C-alpha cells in the first residue's frame, strides 16, 4: 500500500445537484519508486426507499449515477503498456470531472425508509500489487 492515495473533490464541502458537474483530483505519492499501470475512477449513486400504501409493501432501488474512466496525468506519456513513473518528494494529480444526471437523485424519496448514497472511488492498478482503492463520498441534492 503506497505512501498516499486520496479523492480530493474542488470544493470538499459541497452539495452537487442535479445536473451538476463534481470535479476533483485523484492524488498519489509514494516512498519509493513506482511504476503505475493505471488510475482508474468509479462514481456511483444508488438510491433506495420503501413505503406502504394500504396494506402494500413499495420499494424502489434506483442506480442512478455510475461513471467509470480511466484518469491521465496532464505530463507523462502512453502508448501501448507505457507506465507512470513515481518517485518520492512528487504529488502526482489526476484530474477529473462527470455531471450528474438531470431528474432525481433519491434526495425527495418518500416513505418510511430512504437513502442515498453517493461516492467516488479511485483504484490504482501497478504490476504484481492487487489493486489498491480509495473512496471518498460525495452529497447530492435533487434540483427538478
Amino acid at each position: 500500500k503506497i505512501k498516499s492515495f486520496e479523492v480530493v473533490f474542488n470544493d470538499p464541502e459541497k452539495v452537487y445537484g442535479s445536473g451538476e458537474r463534481v470535479a476533483g483530483r485523484v492524488i498519489v505519492e509514494v516512498s519509493e519508486v513506482t511504476r503505475v499501470k493505471a488510475v482508474r475512477i468509479l462514481a456511483s449513486g444508488v438510491a433506495k426507499v420503501l413505503w406502504m400504501q394500504g396494506s402494500q409493501q413499495c420499494a424502489q432501488t434506483s442506480e442512478y449515477l455510475r461513471y467509470e474512466d480511466t484518469l491521465l496525468l496532464e505530463d507523462q506519456p502512453t502508448g501501448e503498456n507505457e507506465m507512470v513513473i513515481m518517485r518520492p518528494g512528487n504529488k502526482y494529480e489526476y484530474k477529473f470531472g462527470f455531471e450528474l444526471p438531470q431528474g432525481p437523485l433519491g434526495t425527495s424519496f418518500k416513505g418510511k425508509y430512504g437513502s442515498v448514497d453517493y461516492w467516488v472511488k479511485a483504484f490504482l492498478d501497478r504490476p504484481s500489487q492487487p489493486t489498491q482503492e480509495t473512496k471518498k463520498n460525495f452529497e447530492v441534492v435533487d434540483l427538478v
